[PDB]
Parts: C-alpha cells; structure tokens; sequence
C-alpha cells in the first residue's frame, strides 16, 4: 500500500523514540496494516510528547522541582504540550534574567536597580533584558 509506506518510513524516522517503542510501533503496522494512520498518529503523539520531556528537562534555570510538575502536567494531560512546554521556557527566561541581573559582575548599581525594575513591571521583555544586561556586562568589562 502507499499509505502502508508514508507510515512505515514515517515511524522510522521520528528522532525522539527509543528504539522498542519504534519496532513496537512498525510491527503492529507488520500485524495489521490497515490500522497505519491511527498508528502512525499515536506514534507522533508519543514524539511530541518525549521530545518534550527532553526540553523542559533541559531547561537549566529551573529546579528539579519545577522541572518534574511540568513534566508531570504533560502526562496527566498530554494535548496541551505545546502550551506547557511554551510557558515553561517562558519561566526559564525570566527565572535566568533574575538571576542574572543580581549575580552579574561588571554593571553598576544604577544599571542593576533599573534591569531588576524593568523586569519586575514586564516579564515579557525577559529574554531581551537578559540579553541586553549580558552585552552591558562584557561592554564594561575589566
């Protein structure tokens, strides 16, 4: 079949699977073919899902804590993955600027105190104050 083929390359070619869960997948597409499109849809379920598990595991400016609700809100509830994983980088960034803006060496208080109150009014800015407070800090560097 054609669809039999689109699919099997299909599964065979999805990054995030182990590779028990991919020849778990193709031979029940071996057992009965014409179940390929429902097979192949769970299977790109089960990659978007894992390939989240890896980002948000990944994510360095969160603790393990937060890391593991996350992950934990993505199995209860797997369909909304592409909010969780979204808001979770959202966090990451503006836990980082944080972080970055108070233990960053080479600005000035002045500099500092305006970053931090920036931030506190607008998170949505967060990965461009971080970056903008990181490019200040090696501009005046020693």
């Amino acid at each position: 079949n054609k669809e039999q083929q689109n699919a099997f390359y299909e599964i065979l070619h999805l990054p995030n699977l182990n590779e028990e869960q991919r020849n778990a997948f193709i031979q029940s597409l071996k057992d009965d073919p014409s179940q390929s499109a429902n097979l192949l849809a769970e299977a790109k379920k089960l990659n978007e899902q894992q390939a989240a598990f890896y980002e948000i595991l990944s994510l360095p400016n969160l603790n393990e804590e937060q890391r593991n609700a996350f992950i934990q809100s993505l199995k209860d509830d797997p369909s909304q993955s592409a909010n969780l994983l979204a808001e979770a980088k959202k966090l990451n960034e503006q836990q980082a600027a944080f972080y970055e803006i108070l233990h960053l060496p080479n600005l000035n208080e002045e500099q500092r105190n305006a970053f931090i109150q920036s931030l506190k009014d607008d998170p949505s800015q967060s990965a461009n104050l971080l970056a903008e407070a990181k490019k200040l800090n090696d501009a005046q560097a020693p």
